[PDB]
């Protein structure tokens, strides 16, 4: 229905302004572009699915998020992929993990705040229906 489409371009709207506000955060300056494949050649032979905030901007305009669920597994995959690359007791190593939790951690967050539950259940019924 039209009520339906609308629903997911406020969900549209909604993720892109979460995700504008990660973004911008020094913190998580390492996380806003894919990793460069010259500069790191190995990446990619260890990490079989690399995410980045960039990357999310585009699935949004895509389409490809029905619910905020499905959203929150890309912010885990950005951070699950940090914590299993860089795992060593070296600092460098201690400074991304911190980084990457601290990205999953303020998203849930700010979705927590934001986010209204009947709207997250909407997106699941109509997504089910479909
Ligand atoms: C996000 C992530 O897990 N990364 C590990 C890489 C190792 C280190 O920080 C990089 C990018 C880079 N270029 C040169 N050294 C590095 C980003």
């Amino acid at each position: 229905s039209m009520q339906e489409e609308d629903t997911f371009r406020e969900l549209r709207i909604f993720l892109r302004n979460v995700t504008h506000r990660l973004a911008i955060d020094k913190r998580f300056r390492v996380f806003t572009k894919p990793v460069d494949p010259d500069e790191v050649p190995d990446y990619r032979t260890v990490i079989k699915e690399p995410m980045d905030l960039s990357s999310v901007i585009s699935k949004i305009d895509l389409h490809k998020y029905l619910t905020v669920k499905d959203y929150l597994r890309d912010i885990d995959l950005i951070c699950s992929n940090a914590l299993e690359y860089n795992p060593d007791r070296d600092p460098g190593d201690r400074l991304i993990r911190h980084r990457a939790c601290a990205l999953r951690d303020t998203a849930y967050a700010i979705i927590k705040e934001e986010l209204d539950e009947d709207f997250e259940q909407l997106c699941e019924e109509i997504q089910e229906s479909r």
